[PDB]
């Protein structure tokens, strides 16, 4: 998992907070 999300659009549209 890790920022990759930060890196998906899908993702960090949910989890912006992340990064």
């Amino acid at each position: 998992f890790n920022w990759r999300c930060c890196l998906i659009p899908a993702c960090r549209r949910n989890h912006k907070k992340f990064c």
